[PDB]
């Protein structure tokens, strides 16, 4: 019999986590308004369909379009030379691709907790790079401290792991929260001192609720004119989340480093975007009058939905983190828990899954330093399916 | 200052292959590309193996795994069954080949690959994966086909130098040779793989472009009859739409693997290189349609064949003998005894005269790792009727002087 590679038989792909085991129970009997109203409702998949009718109602080289549409998201606060854009088949493809370019097998990336539980696959699986978690907690809304960067750096060098860059998510999945200007430039400054790359995964940037509150790492870069420090940062964007077009698989790497783009271009061979979809999204994304209209209404709609989910959970006795972005909220069932530990979280999540019939991302899958938090998505469902889901959790709390 | 950021070994590695002749030709092509009206004296591209001879049929025409399975069945002529549940879509074949290599081999382990091969394997297989290639050596003494003795030879090479070997990756039909592999050598190679306990990977990307349906033998043909699960799970097939359909920008390649354990790892690993669902949706009905895919593949086979005929007949009455080919989008022509120095440097110097003086891009055999000096791949399917007769008349009147 034939063996396969270490990588092949490695269980770093992550299909044993809670995250997936939820998706499996969802399919066992998915919710349906007419035909299965007691069925399980999906709130663990961070997808955006609240603004889809606008694209749908629309449709009755391409780098330039992608550059505009990025400019429009950031509000002329960035310039984006279409010649540095490198198309890759989704962000998951961009993040991995960068990691090959930015780190050796066994070297590391610092990643603030909580993070996208899917990084455990993307960054690690084929690349051989490790993650060292930068530890963050609810004492400051889970934001990156200059001391917790140093702490997590020392962790790596304590164990002979070279560190090669830090990969934040801006705005943060799962926190649903922008990072403040002041912490970005603080982090960039950390990167020149340690001589590493800053990777910004700006995938939720059209889904930040108020345009003024979002600070892209592009904002902190084309003003500071040292080529040495410019070439550390790189931006990873995709259409998957803002446009809600995740199956079209268009992500990009915009990198402020001449040497990356041309390696990233050659490396894109392995993960190209279908030219047919490039062609057919070109005019739309290029069209200022539309992208302006779209992003304004998307911001609002996502915001207005966030409001109803936290108000719902408020008058049922659940306080969420003060969020201003993303397609989800980061709700606290800390002091609403049995055992106050990791096993207690996984046991509570199994009651939510089996009894509420409700899929929710548990904080332990996100590597949260703190026990008892949960990501609940809201943008992959109707108005009505949310009020059902809220009424399900409202009347679960009644039984206390 | 002096506080500059390094990149990875892989990043600064020159295994991406943009120093070869292959690319340096593409760069001189752009300097002034050929154009019938605008500028004919311009350089003609015969180094890019692309198919546009049968495109007007798709143009005049216009889950999804089921379509891809049918279309593959139609290419092989019901000689394969293809469970759509084993198909794993990847963004092109270059993405499939790499993806498999991660699944089939560790960093520093090897793959045996018969020479000559797609010079782009030097990137695909090696670059991110850390695997090496050991060439299986083939020569014109038997039309560059794989011998059981040259497999053993190239295996020993690896084990001589402590390189574990993990599978062999043939191209069927062969790029650049333009030539099918015979049934007898495939099953001979499959037998080699059970004895050494390795995988056989078949890159069947040119399979709709083999000229006569009866002459092509897929590794799928040699497998669903032999019913040992042990030996079945060694082979894997890599196909794409890029070359037969001539739809290379839509980036749809697939891995069909006869190994339960691969498909589910290959599926999870496809995350990194997915096919746009929009193109999947819009190619679905077409590829599913038997009446059309039958008609298409018959005419494509013929058209590619009829073009091959004119290119070798052209080169014949100008004194160039090509290899007897029956497939692909190219021919493997011999300028061995039509050369100055008879060595690698002599080939690269001859190719620079063809590029600068003929104004003609042609893949030199040295880029393809050919064991033998002086051969060249010349593509023909990425150009009109007329641009070929110009290119032929250019080489005809070079031989005159
Ligand atoms: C920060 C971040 N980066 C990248 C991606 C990948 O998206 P791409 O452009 O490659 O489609 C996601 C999607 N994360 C959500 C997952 C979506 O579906 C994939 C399922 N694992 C989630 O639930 O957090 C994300 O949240
Ligand atoms: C054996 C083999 N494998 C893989 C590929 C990659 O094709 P994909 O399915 O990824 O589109 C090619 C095409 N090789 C040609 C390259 C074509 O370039 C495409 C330009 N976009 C060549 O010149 O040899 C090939 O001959």
């Amino acid at each position: 019999n034939v063996e396969l590679s270490r990588v092949a038989v490695s269980d770093t792909h992550g299909e044993d986590s809670p995250y997936f085991a939820g998706w499996k129970a969802y399919d066992e009997n998915p919710y349906d308004e007419s035909h299965n109203p007691s069925g399980v409702i999906q709130m663990g998949l961070a997808e955006n369909q609240v603004s889809f009718d606008l694209l749908e109602t629309y449709l009755e080289t391409f780098r330039q379009a992608m550059a505009s549409f990025m400019e429009q998201i950031r509000g002329g606060k960035a310039r984006f030379d279409p010649d540095r854009i490198v198309l890759t088949a989704g962000a998951t493809a961009a993040n991995e691709l960068l990691t090959f370019i930015l780190a050796d097998p066994n070297d590391a990336l610092l990643v603030p907790t909580p993070y996208y539980p899917g990084f455990d696959r993307d960054l690690r699986w084929r690349t051989g790079v490790k993650i060292v978690p930068i530890h963050c907690d609810s004492s400051n809304h889970f934001q990156i401290t200059p001391e917790a960067l140093e702490s997590a750096y020392q962790t790596a060098r304590d164990a002979n792991i070279r560190v090669r860059g830090v990969l934040i998510t801006n705005p943060s999945n799962p926190l649903g929260a922008t990072v403040q200007k002041k912490v970005l430039e603080d982090l960039l400054d950390f990167c020149v001192r340690k001589n590493i790359h800053l990777v910004s995964d700006e995938i939720y940037s059209g889904s930040v609720f108020h345009a003024s509150e979002f600070t892209s790492v592009a904002e902190i870069v084309e003003n500071i004119d040292d080529v040495s420090v410019k070439e550390r940062v790189h931006i990873v964007y995709s259409l998957s989340k803002d446009l809600g077009l995740p199956g079209f698989r268009v992500g990009t790497i915009y990198s402020y480093n001449d040497n990356v783009v041309r390696t990233a271009r050659r490396m894109s061979s392995f993960t190209l975007v279908s030219s047919q979809t490039q062609h057919m999204l070109a005019s739309m994304l290029s069209d200022e009058e539309f992208t302006e209209k779209y992003i304004r209404i998307n911001r609002e709609r996502l915001r207005r939905r966030y409001d109803t989910i936290v108000e719902g959970l408020k008058k049922a006795g659940i306080e969420c983190l003060k969020g201003n972005a993303g397609l989800f909220c980061w709700m606290n069932l800390g002091f609403l828990l049995e055992k106050k530990t990791k096993d207690g979280e996984l046991q509570l999540w199994d009651v939510i899954l089996k009894e509420l019939n409700l899929n929710i991302s548990p904080g332990s899958s996100c590597h949260c330093s703190e026990v008892g938090w949960f990501r609940v998505c809201f943008a992959n469902m109707s108005e009505n399916t949310l009020e059902i889901a809220l009424k399900r959790i409202h009347e679960f709390m009644d039984r206390r």
